[PDB]
C-alpha cells in the first residue's frame, strides 16, 4: 500500500487498496499491475458531446401565414365591430379579432352599411422555441488487458452512456473526479431558434433568430395592421397584400439557418450538427479531459508501473482553404506516426504572417504506429489594403510528439470584402456645398473622382447606381 | 513524504507534507496520525452565480406617452420652434418630434398652424443588459476529534468563509481551482434588467424581445407614424393614447415568464436570480473545487483514508407530462439503507424512442438512513400524424461506489398541434387550381375537402373558413 | 518514485518520476537533488489568459448601406414602370427585384397616361456585418530552470501558438500540460455586439452594437423604407427630406462603435484592454484558469525532490472606489505591498459590503515579490428603492490573505440611484373614481407629489414641456 485505506462497510476499501490519479488525455500511458500476473489498464477512446434543449414562451408566438378577409352587408357599425372581433385573426394577440371597417351610403339600409378589412390565418408554419445552453457530456473508455488482448472494457460518462461515473474494471475500481478544461469554444445558441413542425425532420429545425424576430415585429407590432389600413385606403389591393407583403417574413423565418451562421448546422454531410432527433451536437473536438481516481487492489505488496510508448510525427501533406475576410478559413495537415510505438501528437499553428491571425487552439490526437491523422485549424484574415483584394501569406504548422516533432510552412490566401461594386457610383456634398461624384474601381476597393457639379447643380440618381449633375410629382398636377 | 523548506515560514520549514483533496461529495475522511483520533473532511458545498448589469445609451428608458396638441401658432416657423422645444424627442436627436398643419385664419392671415406631438407621462423603467456571471463556490472543511467536529472552516473564491486559504487546526487548506462537471448555466441573453423603485429590490428581470420591440416602435418611426395618422384623421387622440402608443411599453416592463428563463422561479421553492443580492443559487453543483491540504503531523506523522460506503434503495419515482418544445423531468427518491455514509450518483441511463435525455448525472452525499431526490430533464419530439400523446419509459439509475439500484419510469409525450380542429386552409395544386382542407380532430393533419373551378378562388369567410367564389371590394370608394 | 517503462523512449525507460504541478501564482519551487545534491530548481514565473475571437458572416446579416432617392418619368405604360423598378431600383426586401412605387399621370403625347416611379438607389456601403463567435481560451505559462541564483533555461507552455506548446523539454526534465482548472471568472458577452468590416476602420473592422444593426436591418428590409417611398409618392415628404432626415439615420447609427459600457470588448480607458481587431485577441486583465502540468524529472537512481515555499507579509497601503451608478457596477481597489523578506501569494477579495451594495466579483490571487506592490480591483453593484435620497453612502471591506498572514481595511463607497423622473415634469393618472389627477416630480427626482384633480367634465391635457392642465371635455385643417 502507498496510502492506507480503511472502511467498516466495504471489504474492498479495507483490503490493501491504493489510489492512482489518471487523466484521460489522449496519452499512451498504460497502468501495469503487478500482484507478476501482469494486467494493464489504459484509456483508449474519448468523446465530447453537447446536449441541448429548447424553451417555448408566450413571447414566442407561432409563425403563421395569412390571407385577406373582406365582407360587406353589415347594417350598423356595431355589427361590423362584433364581426371583426369574432371572425377575424387576432393580430395583436389580445383575445379579439383585429380589423378595420368602413361605412358606405346605403339606400336600402340607410344611412350606411359597413365593410370590414381583416386577415385570416391560413396555416401554421412552426411553433418557435428558445434553444438553451447545453450540458457537456464526456465518454471515456477504459480497457483491461491480461496479455496481448483486451479482456474487459468499461465506458465512463457523466451522461447516460456506459456505466456512469464509477465502475468496476476487473478487480480495480475507477471513479470520475471531474473535468479539466482545454479552452475550446462551444457554438453560440443565442443567434438561432428552434422551429417545431411535423413537416421538419424529427419534428423540428434550427432557424435564424433574427428572421423570426423580424417576423414577430411585423405581425404583432402594427405593420400588418398598417397593411390592413393601406388595403382599405386603396394603396394596395388584396391580391398585392397576400402575394407580396403579408407572408414574406413568415416564409423567410421558417428557413433553416445557414451553416455559416452556426456550427449547429452542418455545411457538408460529414460535418457534425445538432441532431434534432437526439438533441445532441457531437463536437468534432475534445472540450475537456476527464480525471479519474483508479483504486487498485493488487494484494499485499502489490505495486504499479507505467508503460509509455512514444512515436515520431511525420507531416505527409498540408492544405488550406481560401480565407474570406469576415469568416475564418482552415489550415489542414496530414501527420503520420513513422515510429514503432503509439504516439501522442499535439498539432497546432505556431505562427501566421501579416494579415492572418490564428483563431484556434491546439488539438492532440492519439496515433498508432504506422497510422495517420489529419489536423484542421481556424485562421482569420483581415486587411485595409486599397491595392490588392487577394493577399498571399504563410502560416506554420507544428506537430509535437512527446519525444520528437515536425513542422512546415503552409501557404494561405486572404480575400478581402469588397468596399464597393465595380462600376457603381456614389455622391458626396463637400464643405463648399457642392456635390461630387465618384466611381468604384475595378478592384472593388476604391473610388476614383469623376466630376464636381456646379453651384446650381445637384448629383441626381439615374438608376443602376449611376449619378449625374442636374440643375417629382406629375400625378399631383 | 516530500520535504518542504522555507526561510520565512516555520510551518513550511518543518515536517509538513502536502495532500491533494477534491471536495466531490465523497465520504473520504483524512485521518491524521501523530508519529490520536483526528480526521479532516469536506461536508457541505454550494455553487452560486453572481450577476451584474450594464446600461447603455442604446438602451433607452421605457416611457409611456400622451398626445400633445396646440393651435394658434402664427407662422410655420413658430410651430417648428414650438415642436422642437416642447414636444417629446422620439428619435433622441436632442429636439422634440412632431407634425404640424396649417389652417386658414382670417385673424392672422394667411394661415395659423396646429402641432401634433407626444408628451412623456411616466418612466416605467431604465433597462440594462445582464452580464455573464462569475461562478462562486463554497466548501466547508471540518476537523473531528472522535465523532465530534472540533473546528470548521469554509473556503470560497468569493466573499463567504475565510477565502481561498485558511488554517484548520494545525493544518492548512489551499484552493487550487475547480474541476468542471459539464452542467449548464442559464442564458442571460434572453433577458434584461429593468430598474425602477416600483420593483422589488429596485429592479426586475424582463424579456429582451419585448424591450427590443418597444424600442423599435418608439424610436424607429412607428410612433411618429401614429402622429401622422392622428394628423390625417385615421385615429383620434383618444384612440392613440388608449390602444396604440403605450402597448409595447407596458408589455416590456412585465417580468419574464418562468418558461423563458431559469432566472425566474416557477415554484416558490425553486431558485431564481435574487435582485436584492444579484445571486442565483444554482440547484446543482457546477464544479468540484480542488484543495491542497498541508499537514504538519510531526517527524513520523502519516495519513490514512477512511471511506464509508452506503447502499442505494429507490423509494419512489415520478415524472411530469413532457410537452413537445419544453423538457419535462423524471425524478427518483433514493434512501441509503446501509450503515455507512454514501456517495450516490443518480442519472437516467436510457429513454425509449421519441424521448431524449438532455441532462447530466448528479452525485449526492447521503447519510445512513437519509434520503435524497434526483431530477433529470427529458425532451420529447415526434412527427406522428396519428397520435398527439405518445407513451414511453425512461430508466433511472443510482450508483454507489459499491452497489446500485435502477427502475423504470413511465413517461408521456404530448405533441404541439399543427392546426386547430375545424380550421380550414387553402392551397393551389400542381394544376393551378385552389383546394380547401380541414384540420382533423387530432389537430395534426388537414384533409382534402374540395377543389375550386378554374374561374373560382378559395376566399376567406371568417372564423377560419374558406369557400370557392367566382372571380369577376371597396364600396366606400 | 513511480517506475516507468518504454520500448521506444530512453527517457521514459529509466527511473524517471512524475511530479504534478499547477501554475497557480504560488511561490513553490521544485528542488531537484541528484544522488543520496547538484541543486536545480524549476518554477513557473509568468502566466497569462487570452481569449481568441473569430467572426461569422451570413446572408441574414445584410450590408449596411446608405441610400438616395431615385425618380424618373416618361414611362409609357404601367408595365414599363414596373420593369424599370425591378431592373434599376434598389432591392429593399432582398427578394431579387428592385423595390419602388409608380404613379400614372395624364399624357397628351402618349395617351392616356405616362408613369412616374419612386425608388431608392444605393449610395455607399458603410460596412459588411458579421457575428462575433464564442472565443477560445488560450493560456501561457513560463517555466524557468535555475542553477544556483542564475536562470539557465526557460520554456513557455501554451495551448495556443506561443511558446513550445503543450509539451516541451526544460534541461533534462520534461513538462506536459494536463488541462486547466477553472477559477469561475466570467468572459465578455459576445451576443451584444457585432463585427463591422470596412477599410475605413482600424485594422479593417470595428466592434458595433447589435441592437443598432438590428434596428437598421428591420427598417430597411421590413417595409418602413418602402413606406418612405409611399410617403414621398403621397407628398407627405419631399425627396430632400427623405434623404437628409429619414432613410439613412439607422445605417449611420449602426456603424458607430459600441460604447465601453455596452461591452468589456471595448476599452473605457486607453490602458484598459479590449478586443484588438488587428489580432482578434482580448487579453483578459485577470487569469481565467490555472493550467495543470506533469513534470517528469530524471534525477538518476537516487534522485529525489523537495519543495521550497517562500511566504510573504501583506500590507494594504491604499484603497480607492468609484461612484457606483445603479445599473452599472463600480469598482473598489486596494494596493498591497509585500513587506516581508520572501515572495508571497496574496489572494485579494471583498469580504463584505453594506446595505444596498453587493459584491459581484470573485477573488484575485497575485504573486508579489518582496518589496513589490500590486493593485486589486473588484466589481460592486448598487441598488435601492429609497424615495428620500438619490445618493446612498456605504462601506465595503477589502481583505488580502497571504499563506501566513493577512490584512483588512474598510473602503467608503457611494451609490447613486437612477432617477424615477425629471424634476418639474408632470404626470397624469386616473383614480379609482375615474377622474384625472396631476402630479409633479420633486427636486430629488424619485417621487411625485399630488397637485390637483380635474373636474368631471375636464381632462388632464398635455400642454408641452412636461406639463398637464385640466381642460374642458383637434383638426382645424380638416
Ligand atoms: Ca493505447
Ligand atoms: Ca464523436
Ligand atoms: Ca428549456
Ligand atoms: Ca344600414
Ligand atoms: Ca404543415
Ligand atoms: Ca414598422
Ligand atoms: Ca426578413
Ligand atoms: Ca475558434
Ligand atoms: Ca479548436
Ligand atoms: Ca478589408
Ligand atoms: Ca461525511
Ligand atoms: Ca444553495
Ligand atoms: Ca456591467
Ligand atoms: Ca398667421
Ligand atoms: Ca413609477
Ligand atoms: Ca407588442
Ligand atoms: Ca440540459
Ligand atoms: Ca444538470
Ligand atoms: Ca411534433
Ligand atoms: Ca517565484
Ligand atoms: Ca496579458
Ligand atoms: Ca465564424
Ligand atoms: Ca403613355
Ligand atoms: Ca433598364
Ligand atoms: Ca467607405
Ligand atoms: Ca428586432
Ligand atoms: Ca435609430
Ligand atoms: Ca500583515
Ligand atoms: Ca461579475
Ligand atoms: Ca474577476
Ligand atoms: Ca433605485
Ligand atoms: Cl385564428
Ligand atoms: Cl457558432
Ligand atoms: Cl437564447
Ligand atoms: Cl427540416
Ligand atoms: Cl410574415
Ligand atoms: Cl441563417
Ligand atoms: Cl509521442
Ligand atoms: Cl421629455
Ligand atoms: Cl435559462
Ligand atoms: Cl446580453
Ligand atoms: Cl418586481
Ligand atoms: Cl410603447
Ligand atoms: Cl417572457
Ligand atoms: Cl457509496
Ligand atoms: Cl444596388
Ligand atoms: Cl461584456
Ligand atoms: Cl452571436
Ligand atoms: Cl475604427
Ligand atoms: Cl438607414
Ligand atoms: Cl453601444
Ligand atoms: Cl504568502
Ligand atoms: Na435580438
Ligand atoms: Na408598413
Ligand atoms: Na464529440
Ligand atoms: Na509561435
Ligand atoms: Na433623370
Ligand atoms: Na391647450
Ligand atoms: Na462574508
Ligand atoms: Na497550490
Ligand atoms: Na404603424
Ligand atoms: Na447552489
Ligand atoms: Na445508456
Ligand atoms: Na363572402
Ligand atoms: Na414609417
Ligand atoms: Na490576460
Amino acid at each position: 500500500d502507498s496510502i492506507t485505506y480503511n472502511s467498516g462497510t466495504s471489504e474492498f476499501f479495507d483490503g490493501d487498496v491504493f489510489a492512482i490519479e489518471v487523466t484521460a488525455d489522449q496519452s499512451t500511458d498504460e497502468i501495469d499491475i503487478y500482484l507478476n500476473q501482469d494486467l494493464s489498464i489504459e484509456f483508449t477512446h474519448q468523446d465530447s458531446k453537447l446536449k441541448y434543449s429548447t424553451s417555448t414562451s408566450d413571447e414566442l408566438r407561432d409563425i403563421v401565414t395569412l390571407t385577406t378577409y373582406y365582407e360587406d352587408g353589415f347594417d350598423t357599425e356595431q355589427d361590423a365591430i362584433d364581426a371583426i372581433k369574432s371572425d377575424c385573426y387576432d393580430l395583436n394577440q389580445n383575445g379579439n379579432g383585429s380589423g378595420r371597417y368602413s361605412r358606405y351610403y346605403s339606400v336600402t339600409s340607410p344611412v350606411y352599411d359597413y365593410e370590414i378589412y381583416c386577415f385570416q390565418k391560413n396555416e401554421k408554419l412552426a411553433t418557435p422555441a428558445y434553444i438553451d445552453n447545453p450540458d457537456e457530456i464526456f465518454t471515456a473508455k477504459a480497457e483491461l488487458q491480461a496479455g496481448d488482448k483486451t479482456i474487459q472494457s468499461a465506458t465512463l460518462s457523466n451522461g447516460d452512456a456506459g456505466d456512469g461515473t464509477v465502475t468496476d474494471l476487473g478487480d480495480s475500481k475507477i471513479s470520475w473526479n471531474g473535468n479539466l478544461d482545454l479552452g475550446a469554444s462551444e457554438p453560440e445558441n443565442s443567434r438561432v431558434i428552434a422551429l417545431y413542425s411535423n413537416d421538419f425532420e424529427n419534428g423540428w429545425r434550427i432557424g435564424n433568430k433574427q428572421s423570426y424576430e423580424d417576423y414577430k415585429t411585423f405581425i404583432g407590432g402594427g405593420d400588418a395592421y398598417d397593411l390592413l389600413i393601406d388595403w382599405q385606403d386603396g394603396t394596395y389591393t388584396a391580391s398585392e397584400v397576400e402575394d407580396e407583403l403579408v407572408n414574406t417574413d413568415a416564409n423567410q423565418a421558417v428557413e433553416e439557418a445557414s451553416s455559416s451562421t452556426t456550427d449547429l448546422v452542418n455545411a457538408k454531410v460529414k460535418d457534425s450538427s445538432l441532431d434534432t432527433g437526439s438533441f445532441v451536437y457531437d463536437t468534432p473536438e475534445l472540450l475537456s479531459y476527464p480525471s479519474f481516481t483508479v483504486y487498485v487492489d493488487a494484494g499485499e505488496n502489490g505495486y504499479i508501473e507505467v508503460t509509455k510508448p512514444t512515436g515520431d510525427p511525420d507531416i505527409i501533406s498540408t492544405s488550406s482553404t481560401e480565407i474570406k475576410e469576415g469568416d475564418e478559413g482552415t489550415v489542414c495537415a496530414t501527420v503520420e506516426n513513422v515510429g514503432d510505438g503509439e504516439g501522442e501528437f499535439s498539432g497546432r499553428l505556431s505562427s501566421c504572417g501579416e494579415g492572418f491571425s490564428i483563431v484556434d487552439d491546439q488539438n492532440t490526437k492519439n496515433v498508432g504506429a504506422g497510422e495517420s491523422v489529419t489536423y484542421s485549424f481556424d485562421v482569420a484574415f483581415s486587411s485595409v489594403s486599397s491595392e490588392s483584394k487577394e493577399i498571399s501569406g504563410s502560416c506554420t504548422f507544428e506537430v509535437n510528439g512527446v519525444e520528437s516533432s515536425d513542422s512546415t510552412s503552409v501557404s494561405v490566401t486572404g480575400i478581402q470584402q469588397s468596399e464597393c461594386n465595380p462600376g457603381d457610383q456614389r455622391r458626396e456634398k463637400n464643405e463648399n456645398d457642392r456635390w461630387e461624384i465618384y466611381t468604384c474601381q475595378d478592384n472593388g476597393l476604391t473610388y476614383e473622382y469623376d466630376v464636381t457639379c456646379a453651384e446650381d447643380e445637384k448629383a441626381v440618381a439615374q438608376g443602376d447606381n449611376q449619378f449625374s449633375c442636374e440643375k417629382e410629382h406629375h400625378h399631383h398636377h
